[PDB]
Protein backbone atom coordinates (compact mmCIF):
# COMPACT_ATOMS: atom_id res chain seq x y z
CA UNK A 1 0.00 0.00 0.00
CA UNK A 2 2.57 2.56 -1.17
CA UNK A 3 2.13 4.63 -4.34
CA UNK A 4 4.66 7.20 -5.59
CA UNK A 5 1.89 9.53 -6.81
CA UNK A 6 0.52 9.87 -3.27
CA UNK A 7 1.06 13.18 -1.49
CA UNK A 8 0.20 14.40 2.03
CA UNK A 9 -2.98 16.46 2.42
CA UNK A 10 -0.97 19.25 4.08
CA UNK A 11 0.95 19.82 0.85
CA UNK A 12 -2.19 20.93 -1.01
CA UNK A 13 -3.94 24.28 -0.79
CA UNK A 14 -7.24 24.99 -2.54
CA UNK A 15 -7.25 28.71 -3.29
CA UNK A 16 -9.80 29.50 -6.00
CA UNK A 17 -12.90 27.47 -6.78
CA UNK A 18 -13.13 27.00 -10.56
CA UNK A 19 -16.28 24.91 -10.86
CA UNK A 20 -18.68 22.36 -9.42
CA UNK A 21 -20.75 19.30 -10.21
CA UNK A 22 -22.87 16.68 -8.50
CA UNK A 23 -19.72 14.54 -8.26
CA UNK A 24 -17.28 17.09 -6.87
CA UNK A 25 -15.36 20.31 -7.50
CA UNK A 26 -12.36 21.78 -9.33
CA UNK A 27 -9.96 24.33 -7.85
CA UNK A 28 -6.83 26.27 -8.65
CA UNK A 29 -4.18 25.92 -5.96
CA UNK A 30 -0.62 25.38 -4.80
CA UNK A 31 1.37 22.21 -4.15
CA UNK A 32 4.30 22.20 -1.73
CA UNK A 33 3.81 25.95 -1.60
CA UNK A 34 5.68 26.36 -4.89
CA UNK A 35 3.77 24.67 -7.71
CA UNK A 36 0.48 26.14 -8.93
CA UNK A 37 -1.91 23.31 -9.80
CA UNK A 38 -5.41 22.25 -10.77
CA UNK A 39 -7.34 20.15 -8.23
CA UNK A 40 -10.33 17.87 -8.76
CA UNK A 41 -12.35 16.66 -5.77
CA UNK A 42 -14.78 13.81 -5.16
CA UNK A 43 -17.94 14.64 -3.21
CA UNK A 44 -18.21 11.78 -0.66
CA UNK A 45 -21.03 9.39 -1.47
CA UNK A 46 -22.06 10.72 -4.89
CA UNK A 47 -19.71 8.36 -6.72
CA UNK A 48 -17.65 5.37 -5.63
CA UNK A 49 -13.89 5.93 -5.03
CA UNK A 50 -12.53 3.27 -7.37
CA UNK A 51 -14.95 4.41 -10.07
CA UNK A 52 -13.41 7.85 -9.55
CA UNK A 53 -9.78 6.80 -9.19
CA UNK A 54 -10.11 5.05 -12.53
CA UNK A 55 -9.35 8.35 -14.26
CA UNK A 56 -6.23 8.87 -12.14
CA UNK A 57 -5.15 5.34 -13.12
CA UNK A 58 -5.45 6.23 -16.80
CA UNK A 59 -3.54 9.46 -16.30
CA UNK A 60 -0.73 7.53 -14.61
CA UNK A 61 -0.04 5.69 -17.88
CA UNK A 62 -0.42 8.66 -20.23
CA UNK A 63 2.51 11.06 -20.64
CA UNK A 64 2.81 13.58 -23.48
CA UNK A 65 3.71 17.27 -23.68
CA UNK A 66 0.33 18.06 -25.31
CA UNK A 67 -1.76 16.17 -22.75
CA UNK A 68 -2.63 17.57 -19.31
CA UNK A 69 -0.17 15.93 -16.90
CA UNK A 70 -1.19 14.18 -13.68
CA UNK A 71 0.94 15.54 -10.83
CA UNK A 72 -0.35 13.77 -7.72
CA UNK A 73 -3.25 12.08 -5.96
CA UNK A 74 -4.88 11.57 -2.57
CA UNK A 75 -6.55 8.18 -3.00
CA UNK A 76 -8.35 7.92 0.35
CA UNK A 77 -11.68 9.75 0.67
CA UNK A 78 -11.90 12.61 0.42
CA UNK A 79 -9.96 12.02 -2.80
CA UNK A 80 -8.01 14.70 -4.67
CA UNK A 81 -6.55 14.49 -8.20
CA UNK A 82 -3.81 17.03 -8.99
CA UNK A 83 -2.50 18.16 -12.38
CA UNK A 84 -0.42 20.96 -13.90
CA UNK A 85 -2.09 24.37 -14.12
CA UNK A 86 -2.67 26.12 -17.46
CA UNK A 87 -2.45 29.91 -17.10
CA UNK A 88 -4.99 30.80 -19.81
CA UNK A 89 -7.88 28.45 -19.05
CA UNK A 90 -10.05 26.62 -21.57
CA UNK A 91 -9.40 27.19 -25.28
CA UNK A 92 -13.07 28.01 -25.61
CA UNK A 93 -12.89 30.84 -23.05
CA UNK A 94 -9.55 32.02 -24.52
CA UNK A 95 -11.02 32.05 -28.03
CA UNK A 96 -14.01 34.24 -27.20
CA UNK A 97 -12.24 36.41 -24.64
CA UNK A 98 -9.99 39.47 -24.98
CA UNK A 99 -7.36 37.40 -26.79
CA UNK A 100 -9.67 36.09 -29.51
CA UNK A 101 -9.55 39.37 -31.42
CA UNK A 102 -5.79 39.17 -31.93
CA UNK A 103 -5.49 35.53 -32.99
CA UNK A 104 -5.00 35.06 -36.71
CA UNK A 105 -4.89 31.93 -38.88
CA UNK A 106 -1.17 31.32 -38.27
CA UNK A 107 -1.82 31.10 -34.51
CA UNK A 108 -5.04 29.11 -34.79
CA UNK A 109 -3.47 26.52 -37.08
CA UNK A 110 -0.50 26.10 -34.71
CA UNK A 111 -2.93 25.48 -31.85
CA UNK A 112 -4.68 22.85 -34.01
CA UNK A 113 -1.37 21.13 -34.78
CA UNK A 114 -0.66 20.88 -31.04
CA UNK A 115 -4.08 19.43 -30.31
CA UNK A 116 -3.54 17.04 -33.24
CA UNK A 117 -0.18 16.07 -31.73
CA UNK A 118 -1.85 15.38 -28.40
CA UNK A 119 -4.52 13.33 -30.14
CA UNK A 120 -1.90 11.52 -32.23
CA UNK A 121 -0.46 10.32 -28.93
CA UNK A 122 -3.90 9.14 -27.78
CA UNK A 123 -4.16 7.42 -31.17
CA UNK A 124 -0.78 5.64 -30.88
CA UNK A 125 -1.66 4.47 -27.36
CA UNK A 126 -4.97 3.11 -28.65
CA UNK A 127 -7.23 5.20 -26.41
CA UNK A 128 -10.37 7.11 -27.35
CA UNK A 129 -11.25 10.56 -26.09
CA UNK A 130 -15.00 10.74 -26.74
CA UNK A 131 -15.36 14.46 -25.94
CA UNK A 132 -12.71 16.30 -27.92
CA UNK A 133 -13.76 19.97 -28.31
CA UNK A 134 -12.54 23.48 -27.41
CA UNK A 135 -14.02 23.35 -23.89
CA UNK A 136 -11.74 20.41 -23.15
CA UNK A 137 -8.56 22.01 -24.41
CA UNK A 138 -6.40 23.98 -21.97
CA UNK A 139 -4.17 26.90 -22.93
CA UNK A 140 -0.90 27.87 -21.29
CA UNK A 141 1.80 30.49 -21.79
CA UNK A 142 3.16 31.08 -25.31
CA UNK A 143 -0.02 29.53 -26.75
CA UNK A 144 0.78 26.01 -25.65
CA UNK A 145 -2.32 23.83 -25.96
CA UNK A 146 -3.08 20.58 -24.21
CA UNK A 147 -5.82 18.01 -24.50
CA UNK A 148 -7.82 17.43 -21.31
CA UNK A 149 -11.10 15.85 -20.29
CA UNK A 150 -13.11 17.65 -17.61
CA UNK A 151 -15.71 14.88 -17.78
CA UNK A 152 -18.06 17.76 -18.59
CA UNK A 153 -27.75 7.73 -21.16
CA UNK A 154 -26.44 11.15 -20.13
CA UNK A 155 -25.40 14.56 -21.49
CA UNK A 156 -24.49 14.19 -25.16
CA UNK A 157 -22.53 16.91 -27.00
CA UNK A 158 -24.27 15.91 -30.24
CA UNK A 159 -22.97 18.88 -32.25
CA UNK A 160 -19.39 17.67 -31.66
CA UNK A 161 -20.07 13.93 -31.91
CA UNK A 162 -19.72 11.80 -35.03
CA UNK A 163 -23.08 10.38 -36.21
CA UNK A 164 -22.13 6.70 -35.84
CA UNK A 165 -21.11 7.44 -32.24
CA UNK A 166 -24.07 9.60 -31.22
CA UNK A 167 -26.56 7.23 -32.83
CA UNK A 168 -25.12 3.76 -32.47
CA UNK A 169 -22.67 4.29 -29.64
CA UNK A 170 -19.65 3.47 -31.76
CA UNK A 171 -16.92 5.68 -30.29
CA UNK A 172 -13.47 5.24 -31.83
CA UNK A 173 -10.39 7.31 -32.57
CA UNK A 174 -12.16 7.99 -35.90
CA UNK A 175 -15.16 9.54 -34.16
CA UNK A 176 -12.64 11.76 -32.32
CA UNK A 177 -11.26 12.83 -35.72
CA UNK A 178 -14.80 13.90 -36.54
CA UNK A 179 -14.76 16.01 -33.37
CA UNK A 180 -11.42 17.50 -34.36
CA UNK A 181 -13.12 18.69 -37.56
CA UNK A 182 -15.73 20.49 -35.48
CA UNK A 183 -12.96 21.89 -33.25
CA UNK A 184 -11.38 23.42 -36.36
CA UNK A 185 -14.60 25.42 -36.88
CA UNK A 186 -14.53 26.61 -33.26
CA UNK A 187 -10.96 27.74 -33.89
CA UNK A 188 -11.77 29.65 -37.08
CA UNK A 189 -14.92 31.34 -35.72
CA UNK A 190 -13.27 32.32 -32.44
CA UNK A 191 -15.22 29.78 -30.40
CA UNK A 192 -18.71 30.09 -31.81
CA UNK A 193 -21.14 27.24 -31.24
CA UNK A 194 -21.20 24.99 -34.33
CA UNK A 195 -24.24 24.70 -36.63
CA UNK A 196 -25.43 28.20 -35.62
CA UNK A 197 -29.19 28.49 -35.24
CA UNK A 198 -29.69 24.71 -35.20
CA UNK A 199 -30.96 22.67 -32.25
CA UNK A 200 -29.72 19.12 -31.69
CA UNK A 201 -32.67 17.53 -33.49
CA UNK A 202 -32.04 19.40 -36.74
CA UNK A 203 -28.28 18.83 -36.55
CA UNK A 204 -29.02 15.11 -36.38
CA UNK A 205 -31.46 15.14 -39.32
CA UNK A 206 -29.21 17.43 -41.41
CA UNK A 207 -25.83 15.70 -41.08
CA UNK A 208 -27.74 12.45 -41.51
CA UNK A 209 -28.65 13.65 -45.00
CA UNK A 210 -25.14 14.86 -45.88
CA UNK A 211 -25.24 18.45 -44.59
CA UNK A 212 -21.90 19.89 -43.48
CA UNK A 213 -21.01 23.36 -42.20
CA UNK A 214 -19.82 25.70 -44.97
CA UNK A 215 -16.43 27.38 -45.16
CA UNK A 216 -16.25 30.00 -42.35
CA UNK A 217 -15.61 33.64 -43.39
CA UNK A 218 -11.98 34.36 -44.32
CA UNK A 219 -11.13 30.70 -43.73
CA UNK A 220 -9.18 29.23 -46.67
CA UNK A 221 -11.09 26.56 -48.57
CA UNK A 222 -8.11 24.23 -48.14
CA UNK A 223 -8.69 24.15 -44.37
CA UNK A 224 -12.44 23.72 -44.87
CA UNK A 225 -11.51 20.76 -47.08
CA UNK A 226 -9.59 19.31 -44.12
CA UNK A 227 -12.74 19.66 -42.01
CA UNK A 228 -14.78 17.81 -44.66
CA UNK A 229 -12.26 14.97 -44.68
CA UNK A 230 -12.77 14.76 -40.90
CA UNK A 231 -16.54 14.69 -41.45
CA UNK A 232 -16.59 11.81 -43.95
CA UNK A 233 -19.72 9.68 -43.48
CA UNK A 234 -17.51 6.62 -43.18
CA UNK A 235 -15.16 6.41 -40.15
CA UNK A 236 -12.40 4.63 -42.10
CA UNK A 237 -12.46 7.35 -44.76
CA UNK A 238 -11.45 9.94 -42.14
CA UNK A 239 -7.73 10.83 -41.85
CA UNK A 240 -5.55 9.88 -38.89
CA UNK A 241 -4.31 12.38 -36.32
CA UNK A 242 -0.77 11.64 -37.47
CA UNK A 243 -1.86 12.91 -40.90
CA UNK A 244 -3.67 15.91 -39.40
CA UNK A 245 -0.68 16.88 -37.28
CA UNK A 246 1.76 16.86 -40.21
CA UNK A 247 -0.69 18.68 -42.50
CA UNK A 248 -1.22 21.49 -39.97
CA UNK A 249 2.44 21.84 -38.97
CA UNK A 250 3.38 22.18 -42.68
CA UNK A 251 0.28 24.20 -43.59
CA UNK A 252 1.78 27.59 -44.53
CA UNK A 253 4.46 26.13 -46.82
CA UNK A 254 2.81 23.13 -48.53
CA UNK A 255 -0.83 24.18 -48.64
CA UNK A 256 -1.22 27.94 -48.27
CA UNK A 257 2.17 29.55 -49.15
CA UNK A 258 0.39 32.62 -50.53
CA UNK A 259 -1.49 33.24 -47.26
CA UNK A 260 -2.13 36.90 -46.50
CA UNK A 261 -3.58 38.28 -43.20
CA UNK A 262 -7.16 39.55 -43.22
CA UNK A 263 -9.41 41.39 -40.78
CA UNK A 264 -10.21 38.39 -38.56
CA UNK A 265 -8.11 35.48 -39.86
C1 LIG B 1 -7.67 18.43 -11.72
C2 LIG B 1 -7.78 17.54 -12.97
C3 LIG B 1 -8.16 16.17 -12.80
C4 LIG B 1 -8.27 15.28 -13.93
C5 LIG B 1 -8.02 15.75 -15.26
N1 LIG B 1 -8.16 14.80 -16.33
C6 LIG B 1 -7.97 14.99 -17.69
O1 LIG B 1 -7.85 16.09 -18.24
C7 LIG B 1 -7.94 13.78 -18.58
C8 LIG B 1 -7.39 13.82 -19.94
C9 LIG B 1 -7.39 12.62 -20.75
C10 LIG B 1 -7.93 11.38 -20.20
C11 LIG B 1 -7.99 10.06 -20.99
N2 LIG B 1 -9.29 9.33 -21.06
C12 LIG B 1 -9.19 8.07 -21.90
C13 LIG B 1 -10.54 7.29 -21.96
N3 LIG B 1 -11.63 8.22 -22.49
C14 LIG B 1 -12.89 7.47 -22.60
C15 LIG B 1 -11.75 9.47 -21.64
C16 LIG B 1 -10.39 10.22 -21.58
C17 LIG B 1 -8.46 11.37 -18.85
C18 LIG B 1 -8.46 12.54 -18.06
C19 LIG B 1 -7.64 17.14 -15.45
C20 LIG B 1 -7.52 18.03 -14.34
N4 LIG B 1 -7.15 19.36 -14.58
C21 LIG B 1 -8.09 20.38 -14.71
N5 LIG B 1 -9.46 20.16 -14.62
C22 LIG B 1 -10.36 21.21 -14.75
C23 LIG B 1 -9.89 22.54 -14.97
C24 LIG B 1 -8.47 22.72 -15.05
C25 LIG B 1 -7.81 24.05 -15.27
C26 LIG B 1 -8.55 25.30 -15.33
C27 LIG B 1 -7.87 26.55 -15.54
C28 LIG B 1 -6.44 26.53 -15.69
N6 LIG B 1 -5.74 25.31 -15.62
C29 LIG B 1 -6.37 24.10 -15.43
N7 LIG B 1 -7.63 21.64 -14.92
Amino acid sequence: AKDAWEIPRESLRLEVKLGQGCFGEVWMGTWNGTTRVAIKTLKPGTMSPEAFLQEAQVMKKLRHEKLVQLYAVVSEEPIYIVTEYMSKGSLLDFLKGEMGKYLRLPQLVDMAAQIASGMAYVERMNYVHRDLRAANILVGENLVCKVADFGLGAKFPIKWTAPEAALYGRFTIKSDVWSFGILLTELTTKGRVPYPGMVNREVLDQVERGYRMPCPPECPESLHDLMCQCWRKDPEERPTFEYLQAFLEDYFTSTEPQYQPGENL
